[PDB]
């Protein structure tokens, strides 16, 4: 089981980052902690 966190800081111009950037960050370090390949 996952802890339980939540958080939303985005209610105008948070998120101004493109798309995609906020999948990059965690799809490149997730191959650091599940280094498969």
């Amino acid at each position: 089981m996952e802890v339980a966190m939540v958080s939303a800081e985005s209610s105008g111009c948070n998120s101004h980052m493109p798309y995609g950037y906020a999948a990059q960050a965690r799809a490149r370090e997730r191959e650091r902690l599940a280094h498969s390949r």
